């Protein structure tokens, strides 16, 4: 250690109190997560079904993506409906429907707004005391809910099959002609389904608030942000500025003057110590960077293509076998893989050259049995996606080869498995290039210490998305789920990257090593105070109670606070292009790296925050806000790091070859001007809109075909093209120059 | 000008575009006014009241302290309700007992859910649909409402008088015994309050949004936040971290290394100019900055005492003479007067070392006669609020000589424009000192240009206030005020103080001038481009349209952006205690500026934009909130900035005086621990209790006796009692101090 300390004892402090905030929120995520009835039943005594039957629904409604079709708690995609608020709107109103012919013999739209009133409220009485019995034993649903609930099957057993008086709904939902044709699984599905409405509409005990407080946004049983959410969101947006006000102000006062800017090395250091046989082997994985990132861009035009035509592409039916399940699961998967491969890639360029650019014994082994490794996890685990939204696959290996139906989870088990023992296998090869170089009795090892904790947090906390099976429960499902999605991407990548920029950009001498280390673990405790707690802003409404919320509201607060000032750290990195004439040649990663900074601080902390406030986020989840923020944060962020790191890996694995600045200006201004074009023209207009109805009228509304289908909505939805095109551009221009790159030195091992 | 073109052209932009905003938006003000119908009369036919006893209510309201006793549309103060939100409440619930006897011979409390849900279904039905006749030009009452509003009149009738069935609620609202003991001035009084009452609960024509827009939060009417109001809040935000990520990008980029940092000289610079008479005729300045402060205190510990005890004060009743509305008035009227003339102070000590260390003139005249007219004007505006609350001062009298009844702008009409006479008359003494400055063929002006404009600002944008008088809509004195409360105050006092310190700075050599002129045209922009529209976000539920509130929050979330970042201009203005040894004699105004740096990004920039997003605000306008951002805002900023300043003209204006290092440290961290105590032990605590209630059950039950006096509430007023300790203990100090230091070498504290 030595004069890092402080700043270690801050990380392993925060560390500590947030994994303490982490997982004891996550006994409380266990213990308060909805009950599943063992037993529903109605009041007239008719079992109508159970826990099992509400689980075999959770599997069937998996098997045709999960939360690639639409959602369920908010959680998943935006073209269909969310499930749970779809349902709970068409069983309330269903319910309305009885009760209105019960007491008037006219529908509940027929009656004047005073019995509309009283019905309402008789609606609200019900479903919020619908408590199961204690140890969540027994459902019993009033005979009119059970009817309700009985209609409410009917409708989704149609949506789901190729029941033609809902094709316009499916066209509109791109949901593909028989998404689920086994009558059974849809029907466990409806069970699932009613159960997810059931939980977002039942009062916890002794709690005016839902199970998923209170969500989805459904005037009809006064699903209304809890006062502890409105609490928690003010609370959040102080906690917010506070914390950027006083980080300015801490950093304003406490920087000390700041000294040692030795001048740049005359060669970039890195071009000193000869590329190792594992390093030349990274062209097939920057290869695969771009091949993955343009499939993913082109997935992401084939998800949007079926936003605006669910189910024909020139009059060919490609839903049948690339329903928009399958490519936006394919869209997302993609995304993580090449993301991911930039990263495990930047780590495995920098391994040997930490043990003094010599690769460990049988690297190159590793770096290519790796690459297959990852390969084989991206083939299948796609063929598996394919095979269970083609409901071919077994509905008893859809979880273990098919689709986990649960969002950037969604490969198989198997495959998640796979790509966990790849990932597993990549921490070896890093710690085979890092440990000698920690080992060594030498100078300052912090850089490296926090590299080599990065990559063991890398390499390790992905495997929390086995502390849920196919039958967990959705809500411990989210728990964990959002371990991998938030803390290990947006948390452990973020810390990887800064920590392996840091690393790099001290080797190349543009910044001390003190600087970087001490930049580098400062960054870590920033990132970490708000990321890790901030996994709970995805639990909000998901079976959790307020506290998970709190913690996730407050937070995900603080996670926005290092994002926002990042203009400055940006111009720091960007400042190192004029320390040294060949950082000409880190041009274009460096470039990525401000983009990094720029969308970390407007995709991540802008409309991170935008959506964050657990009041905004109970009326905006799954709607097109969230799409802005995750294309903003996940591309603009990790996306651009990924391809920066893919540049920087390129720009030393083909020494000689020079980026075509024209494709280079394409590539980054297309990406850049794309993904912004995306999200100001299209997504976040959407979401807007979106979160108008979801305000006006409940989230049912904001997410029905017939407000999704208004003339503004598609016009918003078809001028996405725009911004696609532009960013395609970018992503063709980005992949080309990589190529050209790739096949500027031996065109045979990519 | 010169260098500063661009700056220049880009506040002149701001200014232009900004004032365009205001204006216009000023004319939908204007328009879109709640009408104060003609004539309201039962449907029955009877005339019940018209505009003229609304009006006659609106003065009688006025003559009893107006907004310093309760609120009007979550205007005035805290300890009594909202009126409107109280009568809005009293009225329906009256009307909801009328509908559940006629209906059901029961009261609405005793109805089932249903029953009562059915009422307030036609009550909500009734209520928002409510208009006044096309012309505003008549309100018919149902003979329920006509009835509620009868019973709503006897209540108010009964509060605002002696009679003890009401007792206890005058002493938990620190109401004194017979407020307004005129019967028939209450019954106007009551009519005015209806009024309020409803157009907070009346639809405009073709909206489902009252005049109010849905303000304030009365579930029994769905008065919920419009989904604009919902839109605009997000939006708000988004445009805060926007702005902020921004803003650190556009500087962190666009600074340009920066350069010229001469050493600072050897001698304090206004040292080397001799004490004109003008200047020494300061001292009884700064002796009223202290004494208006001291008192201040005193008067909020006062106010506070009668918050927790809202008549007795040892077993006499204080109230009959100095009742909680006056000593609130004083309270806030004293904070202006001393904060105005700290600035005034530090500005007439400025003017004669404008032009070359010498008096214009009658520059000791004018600061003596400028002097007097100011006591005058506080003593007299005391006196008249006196007797205005009183209830001595004759009603035809009361808004000239009285109490304008309107926060910040309390004192009569004639003070008010002997206020502006002075602030006038301050103008010409500035413009006698700057004007030669200006006039002289010489270097660079551009700083004395700003500054001279600032100055005009101040001169001039007091008289806003002019443009509504006695029985001006209560919309239309909203708009105007706000440009004195908002504009004048939080914008054009914060650009003259920034300009003055600039100045100061740069004649002392401290920075270039250069920096100074760039620096102080960069803020101007900055603070101008949100303040001046930021006037809207006190306007939102003013009886103004959704514009006006789009307007309000997103320039409100500009306005925020500059202050979280005063970290970095804090440390600026704080390394200059080191540029000289004799900037050790600055050392305590620099601590001020730095305090005020600190209050501006936490009072102003966290607890300001806590309050700022319609939504938040929507809830929490007229709960402890506001009073937390004031105190934090007002005295934070403003009260160090005039503190500062104060110290600096005293540093001046007895040079050889050294102020107590003990002193000054109880002085200034009693003052910023104290006002850190009040605010966070008491104030905020007790705000996000009342956000929760107003949130839970409406603004009503927010404001309400009942739960303002639950025992939390009470303790947590009780413990303000430690902060406001600590806060009298370093005022007295300052008090003291500034005392001490006008009483040495020759006693001038007149
Ligand atoms: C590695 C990180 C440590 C965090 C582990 C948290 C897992 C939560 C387990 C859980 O929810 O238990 C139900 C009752 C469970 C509370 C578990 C508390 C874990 C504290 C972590 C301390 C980290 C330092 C299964
Ligand atoms: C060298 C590279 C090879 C490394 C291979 C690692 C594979 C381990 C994965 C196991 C997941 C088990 C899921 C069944 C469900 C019950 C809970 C099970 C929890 C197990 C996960 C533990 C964390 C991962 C280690
Ligand atoms: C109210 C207060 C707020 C103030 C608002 C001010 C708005 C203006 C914001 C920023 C402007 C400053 C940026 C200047 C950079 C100039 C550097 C330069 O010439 O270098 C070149 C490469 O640029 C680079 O350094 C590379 C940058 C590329 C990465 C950024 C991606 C942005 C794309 C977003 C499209 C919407
Ligand atoms: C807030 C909106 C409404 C304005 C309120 C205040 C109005 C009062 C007057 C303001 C500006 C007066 C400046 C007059 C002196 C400048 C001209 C002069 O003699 O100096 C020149 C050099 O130019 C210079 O020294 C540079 C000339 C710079 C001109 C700036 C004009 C001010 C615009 C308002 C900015 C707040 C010689
Ligand atoms: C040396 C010192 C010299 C300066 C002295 C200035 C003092 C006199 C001016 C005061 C104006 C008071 C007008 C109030 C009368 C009512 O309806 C309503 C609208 C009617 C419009 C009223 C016009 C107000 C003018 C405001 C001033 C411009 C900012
Ligand atoms: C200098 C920077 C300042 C900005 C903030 C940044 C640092 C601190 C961060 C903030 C998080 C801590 C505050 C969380 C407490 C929230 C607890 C809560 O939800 O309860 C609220 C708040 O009341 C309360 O109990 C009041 C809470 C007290 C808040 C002030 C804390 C100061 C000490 C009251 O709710 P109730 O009305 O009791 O609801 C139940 C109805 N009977
Ligand atoms: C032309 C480029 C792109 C297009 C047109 C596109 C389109 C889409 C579409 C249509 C969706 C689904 C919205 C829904 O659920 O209905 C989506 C989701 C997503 N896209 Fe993209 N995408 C693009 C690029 C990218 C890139 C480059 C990344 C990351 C590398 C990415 C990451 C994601 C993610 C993570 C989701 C899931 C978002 C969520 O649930 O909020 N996309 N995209
Ligand atoms: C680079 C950093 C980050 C990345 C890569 C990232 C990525 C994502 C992605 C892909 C999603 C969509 C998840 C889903 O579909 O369910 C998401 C959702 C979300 N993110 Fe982020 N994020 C980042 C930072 C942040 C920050 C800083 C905040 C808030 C402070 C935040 C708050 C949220 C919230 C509240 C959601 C949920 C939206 C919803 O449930 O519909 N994220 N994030
Ligand atoms: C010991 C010090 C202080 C105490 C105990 C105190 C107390 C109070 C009280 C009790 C109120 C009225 C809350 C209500 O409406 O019921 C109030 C309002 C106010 N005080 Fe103070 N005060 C103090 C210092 C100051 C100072 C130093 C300033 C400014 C120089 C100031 C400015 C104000 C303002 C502007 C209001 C009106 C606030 C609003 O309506 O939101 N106070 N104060
Ligand atoms: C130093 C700068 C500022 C000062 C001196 C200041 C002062 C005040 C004062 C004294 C109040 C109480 C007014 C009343 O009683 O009706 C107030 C209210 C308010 N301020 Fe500020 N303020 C400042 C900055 C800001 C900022 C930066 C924001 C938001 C971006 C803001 C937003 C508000 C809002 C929304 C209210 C209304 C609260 C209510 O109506 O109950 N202010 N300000
Ligand atoms: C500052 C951060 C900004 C983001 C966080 C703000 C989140 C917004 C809070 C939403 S309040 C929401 O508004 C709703 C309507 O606008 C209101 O609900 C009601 O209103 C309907 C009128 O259309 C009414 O018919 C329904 O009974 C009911 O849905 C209510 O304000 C709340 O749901
Ligand atoms: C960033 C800061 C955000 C500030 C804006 C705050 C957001 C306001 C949204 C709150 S919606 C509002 O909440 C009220 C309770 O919290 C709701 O109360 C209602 O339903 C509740 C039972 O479900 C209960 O309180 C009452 O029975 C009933 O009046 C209210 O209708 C709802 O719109
Ligand atoms: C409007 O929906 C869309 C398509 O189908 C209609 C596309 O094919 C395309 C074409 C471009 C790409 C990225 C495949 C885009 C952009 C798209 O979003
Ligand atoms: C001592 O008791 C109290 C008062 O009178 C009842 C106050 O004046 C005040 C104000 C504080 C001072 C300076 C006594 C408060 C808050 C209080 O609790
Ligand atoms: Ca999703
Ligand atoms: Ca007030
Ligand atoms: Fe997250
Ligand atoms: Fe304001």
């Amino acid at each position: 250690m030595g004069p890092y300390r402080r700043l270690w004892f801050t990380l392993i402090a925060v560390l500590a109190v947030t994994f303490a905030l982490l997982g004891f929120y996550g006994g409380e995520v266990y213990r308060q997560a909805p009950p599943i009835p063992e037993e529903v039943a109605s009041a007239d005594g008719t079992r109508l079904f159970g826990r099992d039957d509400i689980l075999d629904g959770q599997t069937a409604w998996q098997s045709i993506g999960g939360m690639q079709l639409g959602s369920i708690w908010g959680h998943g995609a935006y073209q269909a409906p969310d499930w749970t608020a779809d349902w709970l709107h068409r069983e309330l109103m269903a319910w309305l429907d009885l009760a209105a012919r019960d007491a008037h013999g006219r529908d509940y739209g027929q009656l004047d707004a005073p019995a509309q009133a009283a019905l309402r409220e008789q609606l609200k009485a019900e479903y919020r005391a619908n408590r199961a019995d204690a140890a969540g034993g027994k459902l019993t649903l009033s005979p009119r809910r059970a009817q309700a609930v009985a209609q409410t099957e009917a409708y989704y057993d149609q949506l789901f099959s190729d029941a033609p008086a809902l094709h316009r709904s499916r066209e509109n939902y791109a949901m593909k002609e028989n998404t689920l044709p086994d009558a059974n699984r849809r029907r466990q599905m409806t069970h699932f389904f009613f159960w997810t409405a059931w939980a977002a509409a039942t009062e916890r005990e002794g709690t005016s608030v839902t199970y998923t407080n209170n969500w989805p946004h459904e005037p009809l049983i006064g699903n209304h942000p809890s006062s502890e959410n409105v609490m928690w969101s003010i609370i959040s947006v102080v906690v917010l500025l506070a914390g950027i006000g006083l980080l300015i102000w801490a950093w304003a006062f406490l920087r000390g003057k700041e000294e040692d800017e030795p001048p740049a090395p005359a060669r970039d250091p890195l071009t000193t110590f000869a590329l190792t046989p594992s390093q030349r082997a990274l062209g097939k994985y920057l290869f695969l960077v771009v091949a993955l990132f343009g499939f993913q861009v082109l997935l992401g035009g084939f998800t949007a293509h079926y936003t605006v035509e669910g189910q024909k592409f020139y009059g060919i039916d490609l839903s049948q076998w690339f329903p928009y399940s399958l490519v936006r699961t394919w869209h997302i998967q993609s995304a993580l893989f090449w993301i991911a491969t930039g990263f495990l890639a930047a780590g495995l360029f920098l391994a040997p050259l930490i043990n003094g650019g010599r690769d460990p014994k049988y690297q190159k082994a590793g770096v290519d049995i790796l690459f297959w490794a990852l390969v084989l996890v991206v083939v299948g685990s796609f063929a598996g996606n394919y095979l269970a939204i083609a409901q071919i696959m077994p509905p008893d290996l859809n979880f273990w080869l098919g689709h986990q139906g649960y969002e950037y989870v969604d490969l198989g088990r198997l495959w998640q498995i796979g790509k966990f023992a790849g990932i597993c296998f990549w921490l070896v090869l890093m710690l085979r290039g890092i440990v000698p170089a920690l080992r060594t009795p030498g100078g300052d090892k912090n850089l490296l210490a926090l590299l080599t904790a990065s990559v063991g947090a890398i390499g390790l906390f992905y495997g929390a998305g086995f502390f849920y099976g196919e039958r967990t429960h959705l809500t411990v499902m989210e728990y964990w789920r959002w371990w991998i999605v938030h803390l290990w991407v947006e948390g452990f990548f973020e810390v990887f990257a800064t920590t392996a920029l840091a690393f790099i950009f001290s080797t190349l001498g543009l910044v001390s090593r003190r600087m970087a280390t001490t930049a580098s673990l400062a960054s870590a405790s920033l990132f970490m105070l708000g990321g890790i707690p901030g996994t709970f802003h995805h639990l909000y409404f998901a079976g959790t109670t307020t506290p998970v919320m709190a913690v996730g509201a407050s937070f995900s607060a603080l996670e926005v606070v290092p994002l926002i000032v990042l203009g400055h750290e940006a111009w720091e990195n960007w400042r190192l292009k004029t320390r040294a004439p060949w950082m000409e040649n880190l041009k274009w990663p460096l470039m990525c790296f401000v983009a990094v900074a720029f969308w970390n601080m407007l995709g991540a902390g802008v409309f991170g925050f935008m959506i964050n406030p657990p009041v905004s986020l109970y009326y905006i989840q799954g709607l097109n806000t969230t799409p802005v923020h995750a294309h903003a944060a996940l591309f603009g962020v990790y996306g651009f790091l990924a391809l920066g790191f893919t540049l920087l890996v390129l720009r030393y694995i083909r020494p000689q070859y020079a980026l075509s600045p024209g494709l280079m200006k394409l590539a980054f201004w297309g990406l850049n001007l794309g993904l912004a074009l995306m999200i100001f023209t299209s997504l976040l207009p959407i979401g807007l809109i979106q979160f108008h109805a979801s305000v006006s009228e409940g989230m049912w509304y904001a997410r029905s075909e017939a407000f999704m289908q208004q003339d503004i909505l598609k016009t918003l939805r078809w001028g996405r093209t725009f911004g696609d095109v532009v960013f395609l551009l970018g992503a063709l221009a980005m992949v080309v120059q990589v190529i050209l790159g790739l096949l500027s030195g031996k065109p045979a091992a990519a």
